[PDB]
Parts: C-alpha cells; sequence; structure tokens
C-alpha cells in the first residue's frame, strides 16, 4: 500500500475525503494532522510531526 | 503560493480540510476531485484531470 493513483472530491469546506485507506498507509487519522506543501503545481500531505512533549 | 509548510486536521471524516489558498493555487475546487497518490511515505495530491467529453 503507498500510492493510490486515487481521485477524491474536496468535499465542500475544502476538506478532500482523503481515503481511510490512505491515511492508514501513512498510518494517519482524521483527528491528526497533515503537513501539506506544493511542489510547483502539486499538492504534498505529510503526516504531521506526532512530536508531543 | 506554492508549498506552504501548512498543517491541517484530517476533520472527522477523513477529509483533511485543504486551506483555501491552497486549492486557490492549484485552480481547484470543493467540488473538485484531487488525484491522490503517494511517494513511499507521504501523499500527492494533483488536481483531477478537468478532462471533460
Amino acid at each position: 500500500m503507498k500510492s493510490t493513483g486515487i481521485v477524491r472530491k474536496v468535499d465542500e469546506l475544502g476538506r478532500v475525503v482523503i481515503p481511510i485507506e490512505l491515511r492508514r498507509t501513512l498510518g494517519i487519522a482524521e483527528k491528526d494532522a497533515l503537513e501539506i506543501y506544493v511542489d510547483d503545481e502539486k499538492i504534498i500531505l505529510k503526516k504531521y510531526k506526532p512530536n508531543m512533549t
């Protein structure tokens, strides 16, 4: 499990329903955060750094 | 406008609220679709191909 090549809708408020399977791949969650970047034209979602002090 | 290095929550249903600004950058919308992939450990959101026959 990795790249799916799978499209999703951005829902309504601007939240893209990132499939549970994918966020399972990165081991993120809904209450989790994603550190988003963009490579010129494309979006890069990393999982938020789980650094809790 | 491009990479922000900006984190967002995955909401509740599994939809990450991708900031309006970012989707403003890639020319997407909330009714739009995003062709999501993953590079080993990270998520890659491209905007869905606007090819409408």
